[PDB]
């Protein structure tokens, strides 16, 4: 059940939270997780579950801790520890100065100038998904539009053919939250079994995917190994195929409970990018963490050489001291405060593909399908885990009052 609490942690800092199965998941995942903001409930506490590790409650640590990649290195980032141990991605898994020329060469295969290409065949997708279930009058949320729309777009990016789908996203789940037929050493052996002869097939005859792009590459000027191209491919599978995924499916419960938020983007489409960053914050759900590389006092706790400790990127757009009414939703919040894409020098490559999905999901599915609610009785759950997400999200509408656009 519970690790017994090494010697130099505190009796009192002990604060048993399950990231992988939080007590309140029933009222909402990002809600589990805020218990931890709640009243007495200190900055800093160490969980037995999982092995033992210190979780940092708030944005403030949160901030501070990712900034200091020198205590707090990304080397083993991942918990369970062997798990974290396991994580050999690149270039998450390193920290600055190695980092660096490694995480140009990623962004250069997902960045900005990469999203500003793909911007129409974005929009063709999420319209020829919207429009073709628009008639139906309901849907599988997360199966027939939060999936498909953001994989397809990563599968058509990466160069790699749609019907892999099913497989990869099966391993890149068990990465995040293991249903448990799969350690994380197994799922990331299984997904560079899977590239391997991909990275090797186009090293040997050059292709304009992500992929070739990435194995035929240079860092700081010299070429990439096969090995090192197969370590961030890995990486950036993982980043596509489990982040937006979920995030729409978050997004899109919310509002079909909300009848007056979706009026508003309705009433005035111009505030569809705020809003997205609201939801952003609101909905945050990635939580991962690093390990001390020495021992080091942080803020008046003893952290060992080797402790693990969680730096939930949900966290600080939830916590109160960055938002007033965190749990509220607020599409004209003044300064919408988070980390939803990360802290430091990992900050997410993938940000910019990332809200541009978001935005013409939002500014398309409103536009052909304003009003739409949960299907009736419908008990909504959430899983939790490094990255958060919706079981199942069923939609139902009445199609007289949709229109093609
Ligand atoms: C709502 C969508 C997303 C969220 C909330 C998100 C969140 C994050 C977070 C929190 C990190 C930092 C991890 C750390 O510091 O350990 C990160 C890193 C990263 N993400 Fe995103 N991510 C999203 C979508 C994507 C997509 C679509 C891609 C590319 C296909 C992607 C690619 C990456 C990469 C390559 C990194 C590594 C940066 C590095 O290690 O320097 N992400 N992301
Ligand atoms: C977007 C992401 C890609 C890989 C893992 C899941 C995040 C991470 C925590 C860095
Ligand atoms: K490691």
């Amino acid at each position: 059940n519970l690790a017994p609490l090494p010697p130099h942690v505190p009796e009192h800092l002990v604060f048993d939270f399950d990231m992988y199965n939080p007590s309140n998941l029933s009222a909402g995942v990002q809600e589990a997780w805020a218990v931890l903001q709640e009243s007495n409930v200190p900055d800093l506490v160490w969980t037995r579950c999982n092995g033992g590790h210190w979780i940092a409650t708030r944005g403030q640590l949160i901030r501070e801790a990712y900034e200091d990649y020198r205590h707090f290195s990304s080397e083993c980032p991942w918990i369970p520890r062997e798990a974290g141990e396991a994580f050999d991605f690149i270039p998450t898994s390193m920290d600055p100065p190695e980092q660096r020329q490694f995480r140009a060469l990623a962004n250069q295969v997902v960045g900005m100038p990469v999203v500003d290409k793909l911007e129409n065949r974005i929009q063709e997708l999420a319209c020829s998904l919207i429009e073709s279930l628009r008639p139906q009058g309901q849907c599988n949320f997360t199966e027939d539009y939060a999936e498909p729309f953001p994989i397809r777009i990563f599968m058509l990016l990466a160069g790699l053919p749609e019907e892999d789908i099913p497989h990869l996203k099966y391993l890149t789940d068990q990465m995040t939250r293991p249903d448990g037929s799969m350690t994380f050493a197994e799922a990331k052996e299984a997904l560079y079994d899977y590239l391997i002869p991909i990275i090797e097939q186009r090293r040997q005859k050059p292709g304009t995917d992500a992929i070739s792009i990435v194995a035929n590459g240079q860092v700081n000027g010299r070429p990439i190994t096969s090995d090192e191209a197969k370590r961030m491919c890995g990486l950036l599978l993982l980043g596509g195929l489990d982040t937006v995924v979920n995030f729409l499916s978050f997004s899109m419960e919310f509002l079909a409970k909300s009848p007056e938020h979706r009026q508003e983007l309705i009433e005035r489409p111009e505030r569809i990018p705020a809003a997205c960053e609201e939801l952003l914050r609101r909905f945050s759900l990635v939580a991962d963490g690093r390990i001390l590389t020495s021992d080091y006092e942080f803020h008046g706790v003893q952290l060992k050489k080797g402790d693990q400790i969680l730096l939930p990127q949900m966290l600080s757009g939830l916590d109160e001291r960055e938002n007033a009414a965190p749990m509220h939703v607020d599409f004209s919040r003044q300064k919408v405060s988070h980390t939803t894409f990360g802290h430091g020098s990992h900050l997410c490559l993938g940000q910019h593909l990332a809200r541009r999905e978001i935005i013409v999901t939002l500014k398309e599915w409103l536009t052909r399908i304003p009003d739409f609610s949960i299907a009736p009785g419908a008990q909504i759950q959430h899983k939790s885990g490094i990255v958060s997400g919706v079981q199942a999200l069923p939609l139902v509408w009445d199609p007289a009052t949709t229109k093609a656009v």
